[PDB]
């Protein structure tokens, strides 16, 4: 296709309830669903990237790092919390010990698979706007895609910051649309 969708970190641990929970997260649930839904119809790639962890990450507090343990390889956390279609790429990210990974590029073969599938422009929506939203969309931007921010699929965790990542991703050219 020449339009995939890239749905970030979309996954229990991240939702409110969850061990690192995004405030509202669960509110754009409905929203992404549907643009997979409708990414679908479109006959588009789907693309999931999930946080999917070893135990004693270099991430997590036990090992001084900065966040609670979360999105643990085959744990409840770790699950998808949107509806994904069969055909959906699955993209998992920072699962060695002592190698993070906010971006769904980092680590992953997604450039080369968004390239092997004749992609050439990219919708990103997910959680957080401010961290793995960001990350992914300005890696997908180092790649050569043209890019662009679902608006109302997106949620991060302080106004303050959210606000920054959107103004920033814009400069740097990434289109901030819905539909
Ligand atoms: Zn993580």
């Amino acid at each position: 296709p020449e339009e995939a969708l890239i749905v970030v970190d979309m996954q229990r641990d991240f939702m409110p309830g969850g061990a690192l929970p995004v405030p509202e997260g669960d509110k754009i649930i409905p929203k992404v669903n549907e643009y997979i839904r409708k990414f679908k119809e479109k006959g588009a790639l789907i693309v999931a990237t999930r946080d999917w962890h070893p135990e004693n990450h270099i991430s997590f507090r036990e090992r001084g790092g900065p966040w609670p343990r979360h999105c643990v390889q085959n744990t409840p956390g770790a699950e998808f919390v949107v509806d994904l279609p069969e055909d959906a790429v699955i993209i998992s990210k920072a699962t060695e010990p002592d190698k993070e990974a906010y971006s769904g590029f980092e680590g992953t073969d997604l450039a080369k698979i968004l390239r092997g599938n004749g992609v050439k422009r990219v919708y990103i929506c997910g959680v957080a706007t401010e961290y793995c939203v960001r990350a992914t969309a300005l890696d997908a931007l180092k790649h050569g895609f043209e890019v662009y921010l679902l608006r109302d699929a997106v949620k991060g965790i302080k106004p303050e910051d959210e606000e920054r990542a959107l103004e920033e991703m814009k400069s740097r050219g990434i289109k901030i649309v819905q539909f």
